[PDB]
């Protein structure tokens, strides 16, 4: 799977929200582009002139995340956070010369996301209450992705001391994220768990934060959810729902084609962290069939 890889992933199952910590500072924005962010004016300029109605917003910007030693007390997590925006997304990630951008990077920092936006988004493992993965087809008339399969997420915009706000706000984005997608009562979501952040190698390295959400509800009830709100109430033109039995082997079905690089990392994560048992009882022949 050249197109993901993992930069971090969480220890005992996976983090809860007390247990990270944030650094927000303009020590981990993205650098100005070696001829000037001029190049990055003119890509939003002539993208405004075709589709005036388009918007600016501010995006978090991951620079690095660190994990304590394993087994240890206090904070498990630091995330190095900086700002970028939808516009400087365009201008680098998205640029027909985010190949080069990175090679500059590597050249002038030591660093291949140095000239990058890399806004960071999220994404959910959302699992219901008979034991399913939630997933969603993709509308064919978007520029991303167009027709693949994906998770609930977004891209969450700005409103350890400013740190805890940052870190409550990427908490609260999946769910609310779950709610506008999907159509369910926040009520019926557990608090999310981090499993770990990875990379879409399509997207020039942007990485996303993907977690762990149980709901109370069974798969039947969160399709008549979904629907019930009409083909409005939704960006997707689909859901559908695999067993957490057959998540296991997904990367070796033919769905696996089909997965966009972002729903992929949150299921290598799923598999690594909350599957993948370690101790006597669930690790045995009869509940962890081989091969
Ligand atoms: C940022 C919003 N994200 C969220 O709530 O989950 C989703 C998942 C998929 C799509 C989508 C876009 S185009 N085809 N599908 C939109 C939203």
């Amino acid at each position: 799977d050249p197109e993901v890889t993992l930069l971090l992933q969480c220890p005992g199952g996976g983090l809860p929200q007390e247990q990270i910590q944030a650094e927000l500072s303009p020590a981990h924005d993205r650098r100005p582009l070696p001829g000037g962010d001029e190049a990055i004016t003119a890509i939003w300029e002539t993208r405004l002139k075709a589709q005036p109605w388009l918007f600016d917003a501010p995006k978090f910007r991951l620079h690095s995340a660190t994990l304590a030693p394993i087994g240890s007390r206090g904070p498990q997590l630091l995330l190095r956070l900086g700002l970028t925006s939808y516009r400087d997304f365009l201008g680098t990630n998205w640029s027909s010369s985010a190949a080069w951008l990175r090679q500059q990077g590597a050249t002038d920092w030591g660093d291949t996301q140095a000239y990058l936006a890399d806004p960071l988004g999220v994404g959910a493992a959302l699992a219901t209450a008979d034991d399913f993965l939630v997933f969603l087809r993709r509308s064919r008339q978007v520029a991303e992705a167009p027709g693949l399969v994906d998770v609930p997420g977004g891209h969450p915009e700005p409103q350890d001391l400013a740190g805890q706000l940052v870190v409550h706000e990427l908490f609260s984005s999946v769910l609310q994220e779950i709610c506008d997608e999907v159509n369910l009562p926040l009520l019926t979501l557990s608090q999310p768990l981090l499993l770990g952040i990875a990379r879409n190698e399509t997207s020039a390295g942007r990485a996303s934060a993907e977690f762990y959400v149980q709901c109370s509800l069974t798969s039947e009830q969160v399709r008549k959810h979904y629907l019930s709100g009409g083909p409005e109430a939704h960006e997707s033109t689909g859901i559908f729902f695999v067993e957490t039995q057959n998540v296991r082997r997904l990367p070796e079905t033919e769905m696996w084609a089909e997965l966009c690089p972002s729903a992929k990392g949150a299921i290598i994560l799923y598999n690594r962290v909350q599957g993948s048992p370690t101790g006597a009882a669930l690790g045995s022949p009869a509940l962890l069939p081989p091969l």
